[PDB]
């Protein structure tokens, strides 16, 4: 697992979702370090099978030929150069673990592969692990197609293919420990911890079976005795057969009704708004906080038809998302994760995005570096959210006030609201169609602080907003619906 096992008072992690292992490095050295981020969720670092209708989409990753850490981000020697040099500066490394399945039941044979292992799928051989038939759960498996025909029936789920994915049969030892190799391997070189793919897809027991196998955490970088973090991915919105809780005894899990409630909330949808947002967390029905891993968006349903459906918010609705974010990051509920995506070209046709596929910027296949811009933005179509000052600087303000209760709420009965963290922080939201003008108690001693949102802490000055806070703790705020970013922050760090 439950614990991130970041660096002391660090967070946050960040998805930089398709980034070469080479760039991770190197953004870990000149920015994840220095701005105290805790750690980068990677893309599934094993090899996976090459898709070419259409052309090397993003969820070609989701299909594993092998274990061998060889793909588009790079290869073994990289990732080692990564992990190592990241945890060198005090940043973690958490790998997308592909382990329900391997690649799809329908996929040709051959070396058409990441790293140019064989396969062949129609027989069930992959023999750079090696499975064969045996591993697999074909007649385990109870539906006439083979497939999940239904979410209704629990069995249906863990047991048979999802989307047409040879699933493993992760009852037998074999597989299991199979799995484990792959995953100690990756501890043994350094990372802290696992993001657990599709673990609606398995039976928590055997999930269990497989974790229970686990190394401690690399003593170079940890303490003695540290076990690696476990997040699962379980989309459990409420209302179905399976429930998230059923995966607490293995770890965190992720809270998709997180994003999707929030979306719903910011966008205004559905006649919900921001004060109802007093009692956010446990009391909006979620998992206990500390099972949770939150956040706004993920790879999947930023794509606008997962979790959450069109609710979720994304770097395309850049004013909003800039405000979903900063209340999750400044709100104490959860384990928080940061997205950080790439522009493609969108095409909604019927309201579903039939370009959702677009994988990574890329030459002819080749996954494009990211470059730095001089104001700080990256170039190549790497939108790097998690660079975006708003962004950046609520990721520090979570680590400023970490430990601190949730307290001096306000609000205007409608979409104005505020909060504090103890005596560290505090933020102002206005997300109504008028002006936000108030004075407001924010736990904070007397002083002057920077908003964090408009601006930095120079020296002995603010670049943007300025906030002066009486003795009593009180101060105004002063927001026009029509502010570019319509919410003001402020923490210990940012008092002159
Ligand atoms: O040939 C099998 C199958 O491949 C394609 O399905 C892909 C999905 O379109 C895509 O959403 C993705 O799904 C995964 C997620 O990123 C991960 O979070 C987790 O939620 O599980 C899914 C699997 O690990 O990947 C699949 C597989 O590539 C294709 O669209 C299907 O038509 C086809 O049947
Ligand atoms: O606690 C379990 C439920 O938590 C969440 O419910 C939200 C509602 O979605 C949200 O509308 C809001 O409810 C307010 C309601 O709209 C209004 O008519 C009434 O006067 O005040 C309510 C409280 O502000 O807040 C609740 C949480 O308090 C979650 O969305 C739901 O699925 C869970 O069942
Ligand atoms: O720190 C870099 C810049 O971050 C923000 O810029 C964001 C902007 O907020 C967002 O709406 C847009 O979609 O992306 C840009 C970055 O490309 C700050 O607003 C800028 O002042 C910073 O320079
Ligand atoms: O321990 C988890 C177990 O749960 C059972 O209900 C399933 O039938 C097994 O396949 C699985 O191994
Ligand atoms: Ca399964
Ligand atoms: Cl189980
Ligand atoms: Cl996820």
């Amino acid at each position: 697992q439950y614990a991130p096992q970041t660096q002391s008072g660090r967070t946050s992690i960040v998805h930089l979702f398709e980034w070469r292992w080479v760039d991770i490095a190197l953004e870990c050295e000149r920015y994840l370090g220095p701005k105290g981020f805790g750690g980068v969720q990677v893309s599934p670092p094993n090899e996976n099978i090459v898709v070419t209708n259409p052309s090397r989409p993003w969820w070609e990753r989701y299909q594993p030929v092998s274990y061998k850490l060889c793909t588009r981000s790079g290869n073994e020697n990289e990732f080692r150069d990564m992990v190592t040099r990241c945890n060198n500066v005090g940043v973690r490394i958490y790998v997308d673990a592909v382990i329900n399945h391997m690649c799809g039941s329908g996929a040709a044979a051959g070396t058409g592969t990441t790293c140019g292992s064989y396969c062949n799928p129609g027989n069930r051989e992959f023999p750079a692990v090696p499975y064969s038939a045996w591993d697999f759960n074909d007649g385990k498996c109870k539906t006439a197609s083979g497939g999940i025909e239904s979410y209704n029936d629990p069995y249906q789920v863990r047991d048979c293919q999802l989307v047409g994915l040879l699933d493993l049969a992760l009852e037998k030892d074999y597989v299991r420990s199979m799995i484990a190799d792959y995953l100690n391997k990756l501890i043994d070189i350094g990372v802290a911890g696992f993001r657990i793919d599709a673990s609606k897809h398995m039976w928590p027991g055997d999930i269990k079976a497989v974790l229970d196998k686990l190394h401690n955490l690399n003593t170079n970088w940890f303490p003695a005795g540290s076990r690696p973090f476990i997040f699962q991915e379980v989309i459990d919105l409420g209302g179905e057969a399976i429930k998230s809780s059923e995966y607490f005894g293995n770890g965190r899990v992720t809270e998709f009704k997180y994003g999707a409630k929030l979306g719903t909330v910011v966008r205004k949808w559905s006649g919900e708004k921001m004060s109802y947002l007093k009692n956010w967390g446990e009391g909006w029905g979620f998992m206990p906080s500390d099972r949770a891993l939150v956040f706004v968006d993920n790879h999947d349903n930023q794509r606008g038809h997962g979790a959450g459906g069109s609710s979720i918010l994304t770097f395309w609705d850049a004013r909003l998302y800039k405000i979903a974010v900063g209340f999750m990051l400044a709100h104490p509920y959860g384990f928080t994760r940061v997205m950080s995506s790439y522009r493609w070209a969108r095409n909604f046709v019927n309201g579903e995005d039939v370009n959702d596929w677009i994988g990574p910027p890329n030459n002819n296949g080749v996954i494009k570096e990211v470059t730095i811009n001089a104001d700080t933005t990256c170039g190549n179509d790497w939108v790097c959210e998690h660079r975006w000052r708003e962004i950046r600087n609520m990721v520090w303000f979570r680590n400023v006030v970490d430990g601190q209760p949730f307290a001096n709420w306000w609000d205007n009965g409608s979409n104005q609201v505020a909060f504090g963290r103890g005596n560290r922080g505090f933020i102002v939201f206005n997300n109504d169609d008028w002006q936000l003008s108030s004075t407001l108690q924010t736990g904070l001693p007397g002083g002057t602080y920077c908003d964090v949102i408009s601006g930095d802490k120079v020296g002995n000055s603010c670049t943007g907003i300025k906030v002066y806070v009486s003795s009593d703790g009180t101060a105004q705020f002063s927001i026009s619906n029509s502010a570019e970013d319509p919410f003001i922050a402020i923490h210990a760090e940012s008092k002159l």
